[PDB]
């Protein structure tokens, strides 16, 4: 079967952070392709903003479209509310019966696991792989993979944050999405 | 309505980042107390009897915290939905602040039931000063430090017969050394 890593989010935005844990477990794993899988996102509860649909895959295509081995999957977001991990993954099963799917989970995630939708037959659907920091272990009752990478503290809370304030977010995310958003005064 | 701030997690071990956090939203939303929440581990894992023991140690000279048992209190584990529906049953004069990281806001939509658990609490998302959460939903933002302690680094540590002294109460060292933790 063709190993699949898929790494979930709302990408709001993409930032270099998101290409390196991608990256690293593309190389720690010797997986095919890595799927970006955009979260879809409930309307706000109180007349504030979301990140439209559109301008989340457009900064991801843009943070993306340059390695042949990173791609989209669209799952999620094609659909009209969030979906359980667990309902994505059956249907990305029946859609790609020779995929081994690899489901990238952060560190902080591990421990929190058994309150996940379905967990036990979600289990059977994929390999988890978590990402711990150097020279440190993942504890869980659960199988899982364990991918050691850095953790570099760029996040889209602090990148947000940086464009609320009309500052420039050069060398944490692609060239190709700063302008993107600034362009299109996101995050404002 | 009292208002009582609910800290959950393994507590694998517990240490100053979690009694940190739970001061921080303790001091910043005027909270009566913070309770501890152990979860459920299913079936090497920490036995709950060593869980328990060593929140009790972290929590024995802090007036404000307490321990909740509600999640060990049944069998499996629990989605934080089924807790809370049951402590809102319990305790009907409470209003309930759910501590969370701001890294799992993005991801709240995805909780099982979350639509009904609004209903059942306030969620408190804790941020790293510089940062902004966002989120759909109705949530109350508090900014605590990143301490960069954890669970994970301590167990490490114990497994190299390393002390983790300044990191967690000494009392759980104590505990944890003495019984043998983590040393595989
Ligand atoms: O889809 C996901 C996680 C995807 C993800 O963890 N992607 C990712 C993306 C970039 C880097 C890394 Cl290290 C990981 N599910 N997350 C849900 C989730 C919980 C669901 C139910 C019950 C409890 C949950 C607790 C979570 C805690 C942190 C982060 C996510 C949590």
């Amino acid at each position: 079967m063709r190993k699949i890593g898929i790494i979930g989010g709302t990408f709001d935005p993409p930032h270099y952070g998101h290409l390196l844990i991608a990256n690293e477990v593309y190389h720690a794993l010797n997986l095919e392709e890595v799927w970006f899988l955009p979260n879809q996102i409930p309307p706000h509860k109180q007349g504030r903003n979301i990140t439209s649909v559109e301008s989340r895959l457009q900064m991801l295509e843009l943070a993306t479209e340059a390695e042949e081995h990173f791609s989209i999957c669209l799952e999620e977001l094609s659909r009209k509310g969030p979906s359980y991990t667990y309902d994505t993954m059956l249907q990305l099963t029946k859609k790609y019966p020779d995929v081994q799917f690899h489901f990238i989970i952060g560190g902080d995630m591990v421990e929190y696991l058994p309150k996940w939708y379905n967990i036990e037959a979600l289990l059977d659907l994929v390999t988890f792989v978590g990402v711990a920091r150097p020279g440190y272990k993942l504890r869980t009752p659960y199988p899982i993979t364990t991918v050691e990478i850095p953790e570099f503290a760029v996040s889209s809370s602090l990148l947000r944050e940086r464009y609320k304030e009309k500052k420039t977010c050069k060398y944490l995310l692609p060239e190709k999405v700063q302008v993107y958003i600034e362009r299109n005064g996101l995050y404002e």
